[PDB]
């Protein structure tokens, strides 16, 4: 007994996911620090693509061997120590464009 298909019309979340996919491969993310500019790890810099493509609000992340909230809606790093941040999402993409 098989009851068959149910909504192979209605579009979902998932499948458009390509276009997020397509993008996010390259991307990269940096904090600027009290009078330093550095960027994420290799792993991290995903970890807040991820939060900023996902919709998210917010995003925790370990820097300096502590858990810091980064706010995607401002872009600012925050902790409960006394430490702020500033987040930048920059596009990783080379090529000969006018338009």
């Amino acid at each position: 007994g098989s009851s068959g298909s149910s909504g192979k019309s209605i579009r979902l979340a998932k499948e458009k996911e390509s276009q997020a996919d397509y993008i996010s491969t390259y991307v990269e993310w940096q904090y600027i620090d009290k009078n330093i500019t550095q960027c994420f790890d290799k792993m991290t810099n995903m970890k807040l693509e991820v939060a900023w493509k996902a919709k998210k609000k917010d995003t925790v992340v370990q820097i300096h061997n502590q858990d810091f909230t980064v706010d995607l809606s401002t872009n600012t790093a925050t902790a409960p120590q006394g430490q702020t941040f500033t987040v930048q999402r920059l596009v990783k993409a080379s090529g000969p464009s006018s338009g």
